C-alpha cells in the first residue's frame, strides 16, 4: 500500500509508474493518444519541478529507458499515419532535456541509449 505522494520523488515515482500502466501507447483517440500525451506533459512539469528545491531525484534514470528511449523508437511510424505528430517527438526530446538538467550526467545514458536504436 502507498499513501498520497508528498515528496517530489514520490510524485515522480507515481507518475512514472502510472505511465507504464498504459496498456497501449500512441493509439489515436489506435486510441487514447490524448491521455498518453498529457501524461508526458505531466512528467515534464514534474522533472522540471525537480530541482530538489525541496524534492527528490532518483527516478530519472528509470525514466530514460522506459519512457524516452522507447518512445522514439515507436515514433518512426509513417505507416498508413498513426495519429502521431511532430510535436510528439518534440515533447519527447523536451522530456529528455528535463532529465539532463536534473543533477545527472554519465555513461549510463550511453548504455541505455545504445541499447535501443536511438
Amino acid at each position: 500500500s502507498v499513501n498520497c505522494l508528498r515528496l517530489g520523488s514520490m510524485k515522480c515515482t507515481l507518475l512514472l509508474i502510472l505511465l507504464r500502466q498504459w496498456k497501449r501507447e500512441l493509439g489515436s483517440v489506435q486510441q487514447l493518444m490524448e491521455k498518453t500525451k498529457a501524461k508526458v506533459f505531466s512528467a515534464f512539469i514534474t522533472v522540471l519541478q525537480m530541482k530538489e528545491m525541496k524534492v527528490s531525484d532518483i527516478p530519472q534514470y528509470s525514466q530514460l529507458v522506459l519512457n524516452v528511449c522507447e518512445t522514439l523508437q515507436e515514433e518512426v511510424i509513417a505507416l498508413f499515419h498513426r495519429d502521431q505528430r511532430d510535436g510528439v517527438c518534440v515533447l519527447g526530446l523536451h522530456l529528455a532535456k528535463e532529465l539532463c538538467e536534473v543533477d545527472e550526467d554519465g555513461d549510463s545514458w550511453l548504455q541505455v541509449t545504445r541499447r535501443l536504436p536511438i
